[PDB]
DNA sequence: ATACCACTGGCGGTGATAT
DNA sequence: ATATCACCGCCAGTGGTAT
DNA sequence: ATACCACTGGCGGTGATAT
DNA sequence: ATATCACCGCCAGTGGTAT
């Protein structure tokens, strides 16, 4: 028959068409050049772009790969569907990502990590990439001796802490270890896992 | 028309067996699963007995009702569900293994984001040994580094160092030793390692 | 008056126009959007693109920066002029660049280095980037004890060599030092300078 | 019309002085330089006396005839010649300095490719000390690392380590010492070092 | 050999039309 | 949003010249 | 509670026109 | 090189049913 595209598919097509017309020259693609990649004809490509045929998860997956974008960039609904379907194979956790350069923390792309990486249910957590390593930080953990993502007077660095009597601390990890009170250091989270490449 | 592909009925074989063997624990009938899928009882029976094949949606939906991963009853479908998960949050699914007592045993396929590796990992392995996760490039050129090797049937992580004369310097044990290139079967090179604390 | 664009300027304009029409959407630019960046009007922009006004070194420099390309990509003549003019300030040497990953050497972008970096006239030289460092290699140097870019049975690595009696060698730099004959190692050049970032 | 900008005649002041003071060594007259530039003697006299200003071409051309860098007689022109050299082989011109006896002295401006620095270097310095080249980020946030510092008039390379209480751990001498942040003037942070062998 | 003198060719634009 | 049209200021150079 | 039976709605295309 | 036009196979599901 003919179904009229329930107006989220219609607006998804508009973003998809807009995200293609401005990047076809960037990638040297045409509607037939995309038709061959999907195993279709040019008639089928224009239907998806001009909001005549409703695209599915498979087509959205390939269309995102052809344009090297995310389905979120043109269809946030299916990306929710993709994440929901991926909860069946393995509950990979979408951890917000950060970068630590010059002791400065900046938000970055969210990071996908399987729940098997962690021995505890990391609900509020971060993923900081620094010095060729990725540090997985538990934002809600009790203060104890261990590896912590701390802040010392406007500088963020990974340091190993050791509680001392008299409400003092021992900070290790920097080029020079030192001691100070527990309130001289702001704790942003406890490091629970470290990933690194060949060193 | 009922031309189900040989594996599409093979998908139904495991799916049907999982349903009846586990419906006692979950206490659900076919029409109860039908309600949770927005379907009738007639729609669910087709999938179980091999009348109608499974798509990506209801196969993952059934994998949430039954506490079973979709790869357990349909490896082909779970492969394509991942291939859709590369479009959003482009993680890279890697076959999982465990290394205990120099024996490599298969494990659950792991979900790893592509931002872990500087070099793209086409054929990769994830091995869980000594409480850590070792990521291995199955097809990697022989370079001095950490390698998952096979020494006369024993699987172990060793540090390979190439020496002139097609020799190797295997390290990792109490005392390192030297041998030829062909004396060891190098499964792949370790590119990343992950471990927890406490 | 009116000068007819001596046919290298004409063909330079064709490449410039071609390199702009396929990247204006990639950069969100129009002829007026480029006119404001150069301090001109849209009429002046079209003259350069359509081969009516001959562009100079200054305009080519800005046009290359606006499109984030090199003048070589659309006007190899002026890039020669730019290099010739830059020989007046400081004779920066255009050294061919290489990358060394997994003990595999691959050609890369040519590297610009001032002649003050070297104490000798490095005519035939390489620049290899590896392990966060840039190694400047003299391809024509006498064999002697020092840092060399060698090849050992199909693997390229930076190793420190030491000549030994009996036509033997000592190779250092790898994870395991070893000894072998001088003919068991192929020498591709002698390292004369090393640059590195914060380590 | 003869409206030469104040510096454009200042360009001619140094250029004219360089020509006459060095024409004895090179043994060339104005018409001889005119021949090498595709010009007449009348065209060269305008540039020397300040009648016609210099563009990028003949200023660099004159910098090749006279064995003098164009920055010596025209800093403004050499700046724009570099700004054209960023379009092809995008090197980054950095002000050069030498560090001898704790005294920072200016030197020739260095030509460095942008592929040396992970982070773009807007305001940078190149310092030649102890036979090596230290690249310094003039405007860099205070982070634990190697810094070009000024300690009561003395210029030196030191390893700064921040300590709680707005303190510093200065290292590099026989014995390190501690002081406050404001006790030292940090000119900039060292991001790259180059050295030769033999 | 070199520093003035008008004189001027063409470089590098402008500013309004379409379409 | 681009292309093609006259139109042109105005420093670049020129020759010719008296030092 | 569950496995057959036709029957069929609409999903996801095709294939030729312009322009 | 794109847009809009009919046209439609054909597995997806449906209800109804006898276990």
């Amino acid at each position: 028959k003919k179904k009229p595209l329930t107006q989220e598919q219609l607006e998804d097509a508009r973003r998809l068409k807009a995200i293609y017309e401005k990047k076809k020259n960037e990638l040297g693609l045409s509607q037939e050049s995309v038709a061959d990649k999907m195993g279709m004809g040019q008639s089928g490509v224009g239907a998806l772009f001009n909001g005549i045929n409703a695209l599915n998860a498979y087509n959205a997956a390939l269309l995102a790969k052809i344009l090297k974008v995310s389905v979120e960039e043109f269809s946030p609904s299916i990306a929710r569907e993709i994440y929901e379907m991926y909860e069946a194979v393995s509950d990979a956790k979408r951890i917000e990502g950060f970068t630590l350069s010059e002791e400065i923390l900046k938000s970055d792309k969210q990071l996908s990590v399987d729940a098997q990486f962690f021995t505890k249910p990391l609900t509020d957590g971060m993923a900081i990439r620094s010095e060729g390593k990725i540090y997985f930080v538990d934002k809600q953990a009790s203060l104890s001796d261990g590896l912590w993502l701390v802040d010392i007077e406007g500088a963020i660095s990974i340091r190993e802490l050791t509680k001392l009597p008299g409400r003092k601390l021992h900070v290790a990890g920097g080029k020079v270890p030192f001691e100070c009170g527990i309130d001289d250091i702001k704790t942003l989270g406890r490091v629970v896992g470290v990933y690194s490449e060949v060193n």
